[PDB]
């Protein structure tokens, strides 16, 4: 067991192995606290995340287990994975803190869009990387569910990774009621219209891509009703085929209660944009989740011809999500998490 040292930063207590030096706060929130640090063992700059109250409730405990299981699984250039995971606890009994370690990423798209638009060539590269990462995630039957600029980390050389994936599993219970994530959420997950699949994430990508090309939020709704209004203004009110598949009577009632909207010509809306980009946007921003383009299909779109390589767009090992259906106690989840900490094999430095 390594030598730990203690430190207070922004009122948060950090206890980490000595190999991690020069801890510097990069952000905090509900998810937890992140510090940038220097890993003296490897020479690499890293981000260290301390989980907030990992075992405060069953939901917290289950969420903690979930995140650790997810991060241990992710082995892809466009998805954050685990360099290390540690606790300062010496046994299960005193285990109440979890720290996660990944390669440091300078920024996110939330602040790369700054408040200006990108070039078409830059967008191509960023969206390509998002899609390549989503292909991998989707292949393991993992759905992000809350993809947005702030959870896409980017380097100074414009290399991109998805973070906070697979954790949008709150379901009903709000408490955490977060906002401004509705802007990128697919209609069917926000309003629980119809059966939802992996292409909930493609909708988000469509919204992100739109925003990078124009410098504007595509659908800046102030609530669920406003949000849907803004969406239907662009894509048009559901046709015959799609109305039939709406499982909710309330939703279906509401849609049909609204003044009918035509689908707009995207060439008009996205005026001046690369017509390959517009075409891809058309395929991404379709209400019918059965007809929305998939990650793998999006990668093969001609918009990405400069980057697409079917021999280097890998899929994921099988991921066991059976734990998700289980109703266990705090101490069970917490013990399952501890097991996962102990069994963590550091990835080879090469
Ligand atoms: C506010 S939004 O919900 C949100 C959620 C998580 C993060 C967020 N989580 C991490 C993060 C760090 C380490 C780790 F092991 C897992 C995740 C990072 C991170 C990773 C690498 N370099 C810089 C920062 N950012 C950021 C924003
Ligand atoms: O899960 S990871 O893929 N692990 C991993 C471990 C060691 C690595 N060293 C290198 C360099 C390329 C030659 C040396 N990439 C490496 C990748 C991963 C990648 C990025 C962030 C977190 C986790």
């Amino acid at each position: 067991r390594p030598t730990f040292y203690r430190q207070e930063l922004n009122k948060t207590i950090w206890e980490v192995p000595e190999r991690y030096q020069n801890l510097s706060p990069v952000g905090s929130g509900a998810y937890g606290s992140v510090c940038a640090a220097f890993d003296t063992k490897t020479g690499h700059r890293v981000a260290v995340k301390k989980l907030s109250r990992p075992f405060q409730s069953i939901i917290h405990a289950k969420r903690t287990y979930r995140e650790l299981r997810l991060l241990k699984h992710m082995k892809h250039e466009n998805v954050i994975g685990l360099l290390d995971v540690f606790t300062p606890a010496r046994s299960l009994e005193e285990f109440n803190d979890v720290y996660l370690v990944t390669h440091l990423m300078g920024a996110d798209l939330n602040n790369i869009v700054k408040c200006q638009k990108l070039t078409d060539d830059h967008v191509q590269f960023l969206i390509y990387q998002i899609l390549r990462g989503l292909k991998y995630i989707h292949s393991a039957d993992i759905i992000h569910r809350d993809l947005k600029p702030s959870n896409l980390a980017v380097n100074e050389d414009s290399e991109l990774k998805i973070l906070d994936f697979g954790l949008a599993r709150h379901t009903d219970d709000e408490m955490t009621g977060y906002v401004a994530t509705r802007w990128y959420r697919a209609p069917e997950i926000m309003l629980n219209w119809m059966h939802y699949n992996q292409t909930v994430d493609i909708w988000s990508v469509g919204c992100i891509m739109a925003e990078l090309l124009t410098g504007r939020t595509l659908f800046p709704g102030t609530d669920h009703i406003d949000q849907l209004k803004l969406i239907l203004r662009l894509v048009g009110t559901p046709g015959a085929e799609l109305l039939k598949k709406i499982s909710s009577e309330s939703a279906r009632n509401y849609i049909q209660s609204l003044a009918q909207m035509p689908k707009m010509n995207f060439a008009n809306v996205f005026i001046g944009a690369n017509p390959l980009a517009v075409d891809l946007l058309e395929k991404m921003l379709v209400l019918d989740s059965d007809k929305r383009i998939t990650a793998a299909q999006a990668l093969a779109h001609a918009y990405f011809a400069q980057y697409h390589d079917p021999d280097d767009e890998p899929v994921a090992d099988p991921y066991d999500q059976s734990f998700e259906s289980r109703d266990l106690l705090i101490d069970e989840w917490k013990s399952l998490t501890y097991d996962e900490v102990i069994s963590f094999v550091p990835p080879p430095l090469d």
